């Protein structure tokens, strides 16, 4: 099966999907995030940051504590399983993670970190 997803978000808060499947005979799974748009990541920055969907308050709220030079993510945080930089517009970037992280049945959920934009950018990752 494809193991990759491409995942872009503008500076409308717009993004492609909501909906991510990994299939379980991927062994390792990449997401390529780019952002179309015009704004820098100071404004408009946006990252993509995969947690179980319990984890996903704490994670974003602490991350919102942790300011823009630490890409809005809490040092050293056990409840993320990956994650991206934070970008900007024009911007691109990549993360490969081990899906022996990940466990059929449980409910994860991935977002973007940026102060607010959880509200808007959000969504159910699954392994199948
Ligand atoms: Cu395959
Ligand atoms: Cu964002």
């Amino acid at each position: 099966a494809e193991c990759s997803v491409d995942i872009q978000g503008n500076d409308q808060m717009q993004f492609n999907t909501n909906a991510i499947t990994v299939d379980k005979s991927c062994k390792q799974f990449t997401v390529n995030l780019s952002h179309p748009g015009n704004l820098p990541k100071n404004v408009m920055g946006h990252n993509w940051v995969l947690s179980t969907a319990a984890d996903m308050q704490g994670v974003v709220t602490d991350g919102m504590a942790s300011g823009l030079d630490k890409d809005y993510l809490k040092p050293d945080d056990s409840r993320v399983i990956a994650h991206t930089k934070l970008i900007g517009s024009g911007e691109k970037d990549s993360v490969t993670f081990d899906v022996s992280k990940l466990k059929e049945g449980e409910q994860y959920m991935f977002f973007d970190t940026f102060p607010g934009h959880s509200a808007l950018f959000k969504g159910t990752l699954t392994l199948k």
